[PDB]
RNA sequence: GCCCGGAUAGCUCAGUCGGUAGAGCAGGGGAUUGAAAAUCCCCGUGUCCUUGGUUCGAUUCCGAGUCCGGGCACCA
RNA sequence: GUGAGGUUUU
RNA sequence: GGUAGCGGGCGUGGAUCCCUGGAUGUCCGAAUGGGGGAACCCGGCCGGCGGGAACGCCGGUCACCGCGCUUUUGCGCGGGGGGAACCUGGGGAACUGAAACAUCUCAGUACCCAGAGGAGAGGAAAGAGAAAUCGACUCCCUGAGUAGCGGCGAGCGAAAGGGGACCAGCCUAAACCGUCCGGCUUGUCCGGGCGGGGUCGUGGGGCCCUCGGACACCGAAUCCCCAGCCUAGCCGAAGCUGUUGGGAAGCAGCGCCAGAGAGGGUGAAAGCCCCGUAGGCGAAAGGUGGGGGGAUAGGUGAGGGUACCCGAGUACCCCGUGGUUCGUGGAGCCAUGGGGGAAUCUGGGCGGACCACCGCCUAAGGCUAAGUACUCCGGGUGACCGAUAGCGCACCAGUACCG
RNA sequence: UAGGGAAACCGAGUCCGAACAGGGCGCAAGCGGGCCGCACGCGGCCCGCAAAGUCCGCGGCCGUGGACCCGAAACCGGGCGAGCUAGCCCUGGCCAGGGUGAAGCUGGGGUGAGACCCAGUGGAGGCCCGAACCGGUGGGGGAUGCAAACCCCUCGGAUGAGCUGGGGCUAGGAGUGAAAAGCUAACCGAGCCCGGAGAUAGCUGGUUCUCCCCGAAAUGACUUUAGGGUCAGCCUCAGGCG
RNA sequence: GGGGAUGACCCCAGGCGGUAGGGGAGCGUUCCCGAUGCCGAUGAAGGCCGACCCGCGAGGGCGGCUGGAGGUAAGGGAAGUGCGAAUGCCGGCAUGAGUAACGAUAAAGAGGGUGAGAAUCCCUCUCGCCGUAAGCCCAAGGGUUCCUACGCAAUGGUCGUCAGCGUAGGGUUAGGCGGGACCUAAGGUGAAGCCGAAAGGCGUAGCCGAAGGGCAGCCGGUUAAUAUUCCGGCCCUUCCCG
RNA sequence: GCAAAUCCGCCUCCCAACAAGCUCUGCGUGGUGGGGAAGCCCGUACGGGUGACAACCCCCCGAAGCCAGGGAGCCAAGAAAAGCCUCUAAGCACAACCUGCGGGAACCCGUACCGCAAACCGACACAGGUGGGCGGGUGCAAGAGCACUCAGGCGCGCGGGAGAACCCUCGCCAAGGAACUCUGCAAGUUGGCCCCGUAACUUCGGGAGAAGGGGUGCUCCCUGGGGUGAUGAGCCCCGGG
RNA sequence: ACGCUUGCCCGGUGCCGGAAGGUCAAGGGGAGGGGUGCAAGCCCCGAACCGAAGCCCCGGUGAACGGCGGCCGUAACUAUAACGGUCCUAAGGUAGCGAAAUUCCUUGUCGGGUAAGUUCCGACCUGCACGAAAAGCGUAACGACCGGAGCGCUGUCUCGGCGAGGGACCCGGUGAAAUUGAACUGGCCGUGAAGAUGCGGCCUACCCGUGGCAGGACGAAAAGACCCCGUGGAGCUUUACUGCAGCCUGGUGUUGGCUCUUGGUCGCGCCUGCGUAGGAUAGGUGGGAGCCUGUAAACCCCCGCCUCCGGGUGGGGGGGAGGCGCCGGUGAAAUACCACCCUGGCGCGGCUGGGGGCCUAACCCUCGGAUGGGGGGACAGCGCUUGGCGGGCAGUUUGACUG
RNA sequence: GUAGAAGGGGGCCUGACUGCGAGGCCUGCAAGCCGAGCAGGGGCGAAAGCCGGGCCUAGUGAACCGGUGGUCCCGUGUGGA
């Protein structure tokens, strides 16, 4: 799925695999032997950040894991304690 | 093709961690046992892989591989 | 407290 | 109404018909009070009716999601679904071609999903590439089947520049400043939304000093008005006689008009029988108004000092990838799935491994008309057809019929 | 209109090369030609629109496009179908009649007590015979039939591993399967509908008016190739030699 | 090759079977320039003939009959341009041929009536068949096929006056019967929540979901067609008001 | 009882205890109402008057149906929720609930016909298939089987001649009895009930209905009973001589 | 189902276990080189070494896949095997059956059944080519299964016949079908693509029908259902190829705090060499007549140090001119003065590489009412990357000449 | 085919060269083979002359992708790689 604060999609990408030792290194070079389609994920990973209204659970990437304790200070000045543990998770940004 | 361990007597094998070497067969007669089997005894078969070098030497150590194997590639 | 690679019938 | 037939009534006091604005518009259908096997059933709240408490009906409101206000209540603004073809993004084949065939081609095509449009996308250079040059973007023709890629086989295939259609450039964060709120050491600072301040490569800009004068100019893509166009239409020249025949428009005589001798109908073959073509008028009302006049928002300058800021897990490196002609080749650039990981003009990126010089441009935020594709629909044309043609249907057709 | 060379680069020359040896590429060779300018080297001229090429038309052929037409077995994408059939879940219904007589119970015999035996009672079984019912073993008919799976007789189970109604779930490289590769809407060694797709076919068939002139071949050299191909041989047309 | 009046008209010599093919010359059809023209009711295209004329031909002229309103030179062009074959397609009509069959071997016969027409329609008297149905009542399913009146255009495997066939008019009456305003199982949808490129897929609470549970009706008559509904007797249920 | 309870569950019980009381069904009787034939006249059809003041009594067989949530046995262990009964939370106790007495209201859809076929599904008025219930009587021991026949329908929607070969179905046959054929394939015999008898072998059940046989009709007399009815008279069943 | 058993061998393969050892990826590390720049610097390589899974190797596993022999001589001729010698050997089939659903020779041989038996039954074993859980031999009951025999009875037959109904036949009514070049369609003998109604010769035959047979029209149906070809298409298999799903595994992010001993380029330091032939704690060698020495020697008493148990080398606190080697002695080599690195027990400079023990907040599971308890615990899962296994799946290929 | 050496023996050398190659054999094409002669510089022989491998016919493999030396030709703005 995709991030909720940065947005990196899981995208496709062939698996090329081949045979043989290159030109430079070697004698012929490299053929290509089969292509296949392939489906690369993000590291999509939980976090808990405790703000006073609720624990709330995120989706955040291993490349955005500081943007979130980092987010926290920017989320720190809006309003706390909101009136449902829901509605604190999309007003970031 | 780099690297890994070796080629010993028709047969296969006792080996050195550098100063050693071969035992068994289709074989002839043989103390034996009161003339019976062979337990046991002489006995027919070493370029110890081809070759170069520390070395008193090479029947044994080390270097390239011609001899055969497993992994590893690479082959337009 | 100790002894047999061990035998065959003419 | 097609559309006959019986039976009735309307119209100069302007009937029928056409166009525009309205009202009603049962039920289903995004369906949206709820259920539901679509065109059905059952309700809540507020008013009314039937003698009306119990029963029924009518008129408003009651689905979900994202926003602003409302401290919760709730009120306003949008979205859901469909659309012949087109466009963008995310996935995505196989037969065929290589006279097999797995890389490749077919092809990022058919197809599936999402949103928007009368186009979409793209767009104001971290560009292009050799000339110290061009200067947003889109489309056509060239360049050119060239350079290139490719079991170097099949085959795929640019870009630069030029001639053209069109031409518009902008907005915002940052440094600095004012209010309010949040954490709290209520210190002298942090975090956020608003208001001024900036949109740059000739580097721009914040603060301070000097030159000052704008109170003059430009100007929308925003708004207002209007020319014009569309949804109904109107005016609009000119001929008779006799004969064959059932029928004259033919034929014979004398004519007429032409800004109209296109077409169609008229018992047959007509410029002068009719409807209209030439040409000119026509809007009360509703759409368009890219064309043209006005208004506003918004822009306007030079030197010195300071080096405070110029788009963060981002540039860059490594591995795995897609696109450009680039299939891993010497493999650049554009985005990145993961790992490491800064600087803010004495900072960076590019000019195809790479190093030095020399040139170009500021990425890591967003918007943008015009020129381009397509025809459900409107009309005109056609060396287009004429009921086995043409769209599947010229006819009461996506119907009868099959599943 | 100038071409060589891989390029650099050079140019009526270039390249191979030390080279003017030698060779491969092009080059100039003269068509209409009063050219007598009066030097028979004639320089080049009236002058055929040409050596010399371009643009358009009309034909033959070819490549990419479906490319003379018809016809597959198949592949992929999106969906429709478990009202037939296969399995299963929930809820109901069906099984006439007759017999054999298990476990237990009661009574009697037995001994010290049982175990054990007999009689009655008892009515369970994937029991037996046999109806509706679900099936089709064997025979006959039916064979453009009554029927795109039947009819007459005989049959196996018929209290269950049973039969069946109603509401559902499972699906195409998948479902289900007491397992045959059966069934999945009358045809399943991978359904059906649409689209790619006018797929491909060196494989069959067909290819429409007339007249005239010439006229073949079934051979040779090669191909994961012998029924098809490229070149040559054979034929025709046009332009030149004679 | 020649006379070369260049004659595109006649002499001389040679040749004239032919598939796949190569080449040359013509005919016919749709439309277009010619066409603001010409032909055409004294008769156009098309249809049926010709023993007529020209042409080696595809064919073109002319004459007669039918037809009722279009056709188009000469000279040229563009083709959706010439059919007998493709187990081609579409529509018609043949052969098979007055042939097989006429649909369970349960079975018909006779007298009257209607009617133009009767083995087939209506009535009566005999005979046969089913009678755990070939009888009756419901749920599926089908959707006016039910009844009456008028008829045989078409259908009924023959006829038919009949018809489940056509035209018209009627006919289905519910507090108590079966469903909703009651509930739930398998299963489906689905607040919260979870997962997935998107479409979407799981999923608590709750909702839907039945031939399952609960709930108050029995008997007889009436029409050509309605009956636990209409009516006669009789008994109950839910809710509201005093 | 994811408790709030006087309700339920558990433990202490003076008692009752195979019972009785109280509630829930089915059947009979029951105020009363309806039906009332076969046969006969009028009969076009349809059917109508009828024959009555109609009778409407008794006996037996007897269900898979009702009481029902009965009883016994067995393992494979045999749904959910709602109505209704009861106790309470917030609330209300001038309310609200229950039983009577009188008066009102009861809504939307189905409703015809065929429904084991001519109207459903099979291109057809198709010898196929289609769920549930009633599905009679007599005899065969019984029975939804067989044969016939009540009520109800039907003669199957092409017939009439002759009575060739040949096809299908059926019946019969001197003598042989599987000799035909790949094979007793097909056809035929045995067949139901009661009574004697029943082998090899075995997992002791079975084989087994083994194989083999005898009887079955009708009339009269005597007699054992059982059920209902009353103890038997009457009526059904099992028999024996 | 059940009674008796599952005997032989682990060589190949599958599987399990393996802190010894070989190979190997990403990666870590990096001597030594290359390009460029005046250099500072930047960019490429890079051999040593470390580095899992997997492969190789060892053992086990046969109610795992899988198989289970030949040859020469010997007993009163024959026969043997029960005995003696070999192995492509891992191993040579044991019990129990056997011309059998197995047997080619074969209808093997004998006996029963019949008069006649290629079938059947019971044995013989000469098992091409039974066989022990792809189970071996029997077995009460049972089977719409197959094979054989007998019995009473039957047309099934020798050998047919007769009768009945529904068709067939005639008449009245309705009235198709596939096939079809046109047909005015004779036989024989020859020819013709090699099987003649049509061609040639001879013979026969008036035209047209009705009922029947099916010998012909190479009759009809289906574009052979057998065989071959197509570089056709599919289903299935495998140690045929390549990928994918899935599994194992190193690095890395999620992912942390400590501790123990081990590892690598690692020589600053410790003091390690005795098969040894003589005097031996005798390393190969380099100087080898000087220095241990009065800044505290010698028979051996200090003594940490290691040890093959002999013994030597450092702190030397009390000694007091004596230790004795270059040669002789050993030999493949001569020290005692200055150390060149191997052989090693060992302190540490660079990174901790791996293996353990504890806590744990990350993460995961779980608990009635869950911002809180319990357990696992930086492991699992998940992403990227690397290597291996992998017909479970997919795309594929498997040639041609050929009397 | 060869003794009027190509056969056997001895001396000296590597022409078992580099750039070409007129004219041909054969062939569909691609290939295969003979090659007098020119230049440079050699070997043998005093010279004339011969030597561009083997007495001859078989002893092999088109193309593409790359490896090792030289050439310094191109090398993507410039100089280098
Ligand atoms: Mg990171
Ligand atoms: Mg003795
Ligand atoms: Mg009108
Ligand atoms: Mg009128
Ligand atoms: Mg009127
Ligand atoms: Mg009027
Ligand atoms: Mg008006
Ligand atoms: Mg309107
Ligand atoms: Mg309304
Ligand atoms: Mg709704
Ligand atoms: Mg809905
Ligand atoms: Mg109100
Ligand atoms: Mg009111
Ligand atoms: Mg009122
Ligand atoms: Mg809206
Ligand atoms: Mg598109
Ligand atoms: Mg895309
Ligand atoms: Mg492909
Ligand atoms: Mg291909
Ligand atoms: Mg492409
Ligand atoms: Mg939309
Ligand atoms: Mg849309
Ligand atoms: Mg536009
Ligand atoms: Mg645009
Ligand atoms: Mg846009
Ligand atoms: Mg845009
Ligand atoms: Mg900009
Ligand atoms: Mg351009
Ligand atoms: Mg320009
Ligand atoms: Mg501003
Ligand atoms: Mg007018
Ligand atoms: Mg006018
Ligand atoms: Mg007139
Ligand atoms: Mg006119
Ligand atoms: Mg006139
Ligand atoms: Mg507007
Ligand atoms: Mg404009
Ligand atoms: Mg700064
Ligand atoms: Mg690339
Ligand atoms: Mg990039
Ligand atoms: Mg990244
Ligand atoms: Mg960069
Ligand atoms: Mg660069
Ligand atoms: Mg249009
Ligand atoms: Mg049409
Ligand atoms: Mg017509
Ligand atoms: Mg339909
Ligand atoms: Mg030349
Ligand atoms: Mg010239
Ligand atoms: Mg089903
Ligand atoms: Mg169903
Ligand atoms: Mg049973
Ligand atoms: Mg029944
Ligand atoms: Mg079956
Ligand atoms: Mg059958
Ligand atoms: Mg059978
Ligand atoms: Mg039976
Ligand atoms: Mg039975
Ligand atoms: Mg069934
Ligand atoms: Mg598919
Ligand atoms: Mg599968
Ligand atoms: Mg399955
Ligand atoms: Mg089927
Ligand atoms: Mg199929
Ligand atoms: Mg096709
Ligand atoms: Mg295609
Ligand atoms: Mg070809
Ligand atoms: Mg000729
Ligand atoms: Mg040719
Ligand atoms: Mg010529
Ligand atoms: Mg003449
Ligand atoms: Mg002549
Ligand atoms: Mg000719
Ligand atoms: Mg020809
Ligand atoms: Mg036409
Ligand atoms: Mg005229
Ligand atoms: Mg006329
Ligand atoms: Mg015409
Ligand atoms: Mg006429
Ligand atoms: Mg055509
Ligand atoms: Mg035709
Ligand atoms: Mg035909
Ligand atoms: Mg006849
Ligand atoms: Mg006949
Ligand atoms: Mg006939
Ligand atoms: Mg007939
Ligand atoms: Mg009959
Ligand atoms: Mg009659
Ligand atoms: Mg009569
Ligand atoms: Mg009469
Ligand atoms: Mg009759
Ligand atoms: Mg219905
Ligand atoms: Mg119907
Ligand atoms: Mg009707
Ligand atoms: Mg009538
Ligand atoms: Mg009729
Ligand atoms: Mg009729
Ligand atoms: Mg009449
Ligand atoms: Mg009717
Ligand atoms: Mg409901
Ligand atoms: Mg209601
Ligand atoms: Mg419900
Ligand atoms: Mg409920
Ligand atoms: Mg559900
Ligand atoms: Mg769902
Ligand atoms: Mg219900
Ligand atoms: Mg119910
Ligand atoms: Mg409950
Ligand atoms: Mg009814
Ligand atoms: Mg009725
Ligand atoms: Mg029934
Ligand atoms: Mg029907
Ligand atoms: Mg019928
Ligand atoms: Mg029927
Ligand atoms: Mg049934
Ligand atoms: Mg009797
Ligand atoms: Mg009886
Ligand atoms: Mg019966
Ligand atoms: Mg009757
Ligand atoms: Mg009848
Ligand atoms: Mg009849
Ligand atoms: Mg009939
Ligand atoms: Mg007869
Ligand atoms: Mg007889
Ligand atoms: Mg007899
Ligand atoms: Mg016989
Ligand atoms: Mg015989
Ligand atoms: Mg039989
Ligand atoms: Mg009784
Ligand atoms: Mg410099
Ligand atoms: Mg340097
Ligand atoms: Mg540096
Ligand atoms: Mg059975
Ligand atoms: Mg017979
Ligand atoms: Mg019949
Ligand atoms: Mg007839
Ligand atoms: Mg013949
Ligand atoms: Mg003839
Ligand atoms: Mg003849
Ligand atoms: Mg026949
Ligand atoms: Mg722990
Ligand atoms: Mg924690
Ligand atoms: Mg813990
Ligand atoms: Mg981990
Ligand atoms: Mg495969
Ligand atoms: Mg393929
Ligand atoms: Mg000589
Ligand atoms: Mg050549
Ligand atoms: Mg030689
Ligand atoms: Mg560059
Ligand atoms: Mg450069």
């Amino acid at each position: 799925k995709v991030c909720e604060i940065s947005g990196k999609r899981p995208i496709v990408a062939n698996s090329i695999q081949r045979r043989g030792k290159a030109k430079r290194e070697g004698g012929v070079g490299k053929k290509t032997t089969g292509i296949s389609k392939r489906r690369q994920y993000p590291n999509l990973q939980k976090v808990r950040v405790r703000v006073a209204g609720q624990e709330i659970t995120f989706r955040v990437a291993a490349s955005h894991i500081p943007k979130v304790y980092e987010l926290v200070e920017r989320a720190k000045g809006l309003k706390l304690e909101g009136l449902s543990p829901k509605e604190i998770k999309k007003e970031l940004l």
